[PDB]
């Protein structure tokens, strides 16, 4: 009823999810010149040392690498955040070509892909309760550009053959998400939403300024995935990104000058 095709893509989602035309939708274009430095922001605290990855799942729109979120094992704190946010899963959005794929844009520039590390606020007890709150989630977004390989991505790329089609999953233990981060934690932040239906306005977005580099071969493997289930007509899982939405009454803040 929703996807990324011609007939069910972003431009249609409002029919079933009227919040698509809401006041704090994501992604947005990040106008670097109009973002303002906020000296009172903190440094981000990314605490992933005890992360417990469990599984990787092709859900028909992306693949999610899922984590044990039943304890404070892999948490995000600081920055604009009040309290502790637990990592539940990460996934990517990517293009059919290297010139598109990201959801956020930077001065209208599209990156080849975007990584979303999804975290929920522990004050709300579980993910499903957190998405109903204005400060329920914190998503760390990281741009991908094509160049050198990202070594810490390779273990993800190499399991993708085992989850080609919608509904397939595979064990994915002992994966360290720290290997997906860039050097700098400088960031922009703003209040927004989930970027897939149900498009709930529950996200504090934290978008890193510094992209990571991945190789051609790595992104090419993303593009071999399928939106369809096994035994259905093959449709490559590409261009699974929502375009930039109106900023409306929001200001994007920068952690850096
Ligand atoms: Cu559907
Ligand atoms: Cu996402």
């Amino acid at each position: 009823h929703w996807g990324y095709g011609k007939h069910n893509g972003p431009e249609h989602w409002h029919k079933d999810f009227p919040i698509a035309k809401g006041e704090r939708q994501s992604p947005v274009d990040i106008d670097t010149h109009t973002a303002k430095y906020d000296p009172s922001l903190k440094p981000l605290s990314v605490s992933y040392d005890q992360a417990t990855s469990l599984r990787i799942l092709n859900n028909g729109h992306a693949f999610n690498v899922e984590f044990d979120d039943s304890q404070d094992k892999a948490v995000l704190k600081g920055g604009p955040l009040d309290g502790t946010y637990r990592l539940i899963q990460f996934h990517f959005h990517w293009g059919s070509l290297d010139g598109q794929g990201s959801e956020h844009t930077v001065d209208k520039k599209k990156y080849a892909a975007e990584l979303h590390l999804v975290h929920w606020n522990t004050k709300y007890g579980d993910f499903g309760k957190a998405v109903q709150q204005p400060d329920g989630l914190a998503v760390l977004g990281i741009f991908l550009k094509v160049g050198s390989a990202k070594p810490g991505l390779q273990k993800v790329v190499d399991v993708l053959d085992s989850i080609k089609t919608k509904g397939k999953s595979a064990d994915f233990t002992n994966f360290d998400p720290r290997g997906l981060l860039p050097e700098s934690l400088d960031y922009w932040t703003y209040p927004g939403s989930l970027t897939t239906p149900p498009l709930l306005e529950c996200v504090t977005w934290i978008v890193l300024k510094e992209p990571i580099s991945v190789s051609s071969e790595q992104v090419l493997k993303f593009r071999k995935l399928n939106f369809n289930g096994e035994g259905e007509p093959e449709e490559l899982m590409v261009d699974n990104w929502r375009p930039a939405q109106p900023l409306k009454n929001r200001q994007i803040k920068a952690s850096f000058k």
